């Protein structure tokens, strides 16, 4: 297509050069071509004895991308920014591990907000990973636990068009940013993430304050979507401090863990 002249390849050196070394927690940061997930792939590694603490893994391409719930992450070549970090949890107590999943939406959103010119309505954060912006799906994020490690994964769509991968999708070029730099974003994307991590791991209160006011979910009308294929239909009032989505149903709480929220 012709947004292949939008998409050239990232430059794994210079990445390296500027989240390597002190004043940064990332250890480890290798860009591959392809690979089937980058998730599965931190897990693997994690799950052979090593320490993926600080470790980054960016995919130009995925093949075979993993979503919640068993589902899907679909993509083409250079489309998108991919990748999968490794954080060490088992010093948070298991209660609080929901936090981080959010403060990762709340990294991405903050990496490319300023590119826009003007934000149209509907842009923010969708309980419990999504970024969202003009109503459609800019961003997902999925958290797998392998202990002591949480793996995080990243999938943005930067040029990817919607007609390629899912048609309630978004990209930052579909949003009107013309020549996004992926170099410049993924920067952005992992400074923004370590700072987030770091509060999490402090409970600072300020991670919830800023995900709050980015919040799209909060104060609106949702049908929420619960695994095993149950409907709830209330508004949405609150977050807890295990990450869970408190509900308004008809004056009664419920207090949901996961699940797909759709806004009315
Ligand atoms: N590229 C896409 N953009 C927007 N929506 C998409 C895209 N591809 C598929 N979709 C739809 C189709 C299935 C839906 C999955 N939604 S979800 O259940 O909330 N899951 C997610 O949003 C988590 C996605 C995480 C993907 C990242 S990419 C690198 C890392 N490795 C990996 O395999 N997954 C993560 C979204």
């Amino acid at each position: 297509t012709d947004r292949d002249r939008l998409r050239p390849p990232l430059d794994e050196r210079s990445l390296r050069d500027q989240l390597i070394g002190a004043g940064s927690g990332w250890r480890q940061l290798d860009v591959v071509a392809q690979t089937g997930s980058t998730n599965a792939d931190l897990l693997a590694r994690a799950a052979s004895g090593a320490d993926i603490d600080g470790v980054v893994l960016i995919a130009e391409h995925q093949t075979a991308g993993r979503g919640r719930h068993g589902r899907g992450w679909a993509a083409t070549a250079r489309a998108q920014i991919i990748l999968s970090v490794g954080v060490r949890v088992v010093d948070v107590p298991v209660q609080a591990w929901g936090w981080l999943s959010l403060a990762a939406g709340l990294a991405v959103l903050d990496s490319v907000a300023p590119l826009i010119a003007v934000p149209p309505a509907e842009t923010g954060l969708k309980w419990p990973n999504d970024v969202l912006a003009r109503g459609g799906k800019l961003a997902g994020i999925l958290a797998e636990v392998a202990q002591p490690f949480v793996v995080l994964g990243v999938g943005l769509n930067v040029t990817q068009a919607p007609e390629e991968v899912d048609p309630d999708a978004t990209s930052l070029l579909d949003l009107g940013v013309a020549a996004p730099d992926r170099n410049r974003i993924a920067s952005r994307l992992l400074r923004e993430l370590e700072a987030r991590i770091i509060q999490w791991r402090n409970a600072n209160p300020q991670l919830a304050a800023d995900y709050r006011a980015r919040s799209l979910t909060i104060g609106s009308r949702v049908r929420v979507e619960l695994p095993g294929g149950q409907d709830v239909v209330g508004i949405a009032r609150d977050i807890d401090d295990q990450g869970r989505l408190c509900l308004d149903v008809g004056g009664r709480t419920v207090v949901v863990s996961a699940g797909d929220v759709v806004h009315l």
